[PDB]
């Protein structure tokens, strides 16, 4: 838990106080958002809201499958999405932002 700890005290807090993370905070309503084929596309949804949850109910074993779903929930934007458009401005600069203070976690 010491890595999934600091996942959810340091890394998943310092994303969400990012002010662009707000399109990440809760999972796509592709219909509201007239996105066509999104679910056809993208099969594994994911957003900081459900990884808040699942740490926070301690879905996660080992602090590997956390950092994949802080993956998919990037490369789910840049799948579905183009290179330069403004939803993939923001996920590229949070994911620097995660990188950095992932690299920072506990050892071992
Ligand atoms: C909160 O509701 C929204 C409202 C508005 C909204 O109403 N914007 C207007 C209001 C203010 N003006 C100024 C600009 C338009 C725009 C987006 C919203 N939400 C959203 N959340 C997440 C995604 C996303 N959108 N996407 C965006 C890119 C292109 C249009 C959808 C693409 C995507 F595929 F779904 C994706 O990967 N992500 C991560």
């Amino acid at each position: 838990t010491n890595q999934l700890q600091y996942l959810q005290k340091v890394v998943l807090k310092d994303l969400w106080k990012h002010s662009f993370s707000w399109p990440f905070q809760r999972p796509v309503d592709a219909v509201k958002l007239q996105l066509p084929d999104y679910y056809t596309i993208i099969k594994n949804p994911m957003d900081l809201n459900t990884i808040k949850k699942r740490l926070e109910n301690k879905y996660y074993a080992k602090a590997s499958e956390c950092i994949e779903d802080f993956n998919t929930m990037f490369s789910n934007c840049y799948l579905y999405n183009k290179p330069g458009d403004d939803i993939v401005l923001m996920a590229q600069a949070l994911e620097k932002l995660f990188m950095q203070k992932l690299s920072q976690m506990p050892q071992e």
